[PDB]
């Protein structure tokens, strides 16, 4: 089998992606944040807390001939955001892009964070990182990725991400018209039950290459680039009026600026990410301080390969027995 669904940006920005997701019988659909950094499907429900819902689309398990409650479960999950839901769990039917898969784990909120209160676009999260991660308690749960694998043409999945534009995640094949070139495919460490990877360096602009290891995750929930304080100090050094600001959060520059692309390693390829794809725009409606987006990852812990990244390539995320991500140009 195989499954392909359009992923659209929630706003101007590309601050996220959501993808229509069937749930239940008869199907209800709701438009997921398909998260490679976490391995949790939770969707607002008839269970949300009624103040913590303000424009989403909820699914009503009671109206679904296929849910079951699976008696006991919980979950509760905190993103590297800060923001936070937690609840009960169903199992039922999940579609995406045609494919099914029957007994999925579907996490009712019964209470959810303020960031997704006020994101009346996302009507949950469907994670896409290794099942490791589930926070479903007492029996942790498989994401829908693991679920669907053995069915699966091959067991891959791929992240086509659009600049201020859709693209498309596409379950159990590659579609060899959606990029240009080769893919490279690169080692993945699942240690921390991420898709995790060691680009081999980087150049800001026209730059010359520096050869470097930089570990860090491909998370399509995460909507910036997140890199090594010296990383990050050496590309904004090259943008005239660029400072880090602890007032705003992170980098930021003049709006009037035309900012240099980045580029990124992988294995002996090079991912370019044009310099608008950077432009996160005013920091507060009307304001001449643009944000940046590429930013330190110094006290998060990890470098993150965010939308900003990810969007410049078309990703390749192997779940075979050992797996692996491929990233191309396109």
């Amino acid at each position: 089998s195989t499954g392909s669904a359009t992923t659209t940006p929630i706003d101007s920005l590309d601050d996220a992606y959501i993808t229509p997701v069937q749930i239940g019988t008869p199907a209800q659909t709701l438009n997921l944040d398909f998260d490679t950094g976490s391995s949790d499907l939770w969707v607002f429900s008839s269970e949300t807390t009624a103040s913590e819902v303000d424009g989403q689309t909820i699914y009503t398990p009671s109206k679904s001939t296929t849910a079951k409650l699976l008696s006991g479960a919980t979950w509760s999950i905190s993103y590297g955001d800060g923001s936070s839901s937690s609840g009960d769990v169903y199992t039922d039917t999940v579609s995406v892009g045609g494919l099914t898969v029957t007994g999925q784990a579907v996490e009712s909120a019964k209470k959810v964070s303020s960031s997704f209160t006020e994101d009346s676009t996302i009507d949950g999260l469907l994670g896409l990182a290794f099942s490791t991660l589930n926070t479903v308690s007492p029996t942790q749960q498989k994401t829908f990725f693991d679920n669907a694998k053995a069915s699966l043409d091959s067991p891959v999945f791929t992240a086509d991400l659009g600049y201020h534009a859709p693209g498309t995640y596409n379950f159990g094949f590659i579609d060899t018209t959606a990029y240009t070139g080769s893919i490279t495919y690169t080692a993945v460490s699942t240690k921390q039950g991420f898709w995790e990877w060691t680009s081999t360096g980087y150049a800001v602009g026209s730059g010359t290459f520096k050869s470097t290891s930089i570990d860090g995750i491909a998370d399509t929930g995460t909507t910036l680039l997140y890199l090594p304080a010296t990383v990050v100090s050496a590309y904004w050094a090259q943008v005239s009026g660029a400072k880090s600001s602890s007032s705003v959060g992170g980098y930021v520059f003049p709006c009037s600026a035309t900012l240099p692309s980045f580029t990124f390693g992988v294995g002996s390829a090079r991912i370019v990410i044009p310099g608008d794809y950077i432009d996160f725009g005013p920091i507060s409606t009307g304001s001449s301080s643009c944000f940046g987006g590429i930013q330190s990852s110094a006290g998060i812990g990890i470098n993150i390969f965010g939308d900003v990244a990810l969007k410049a390539a078309f990703v390749v995320f192997n779940g075979a027995t050992t797996p692996t991500l491929g990233f191309a140009s396109k």
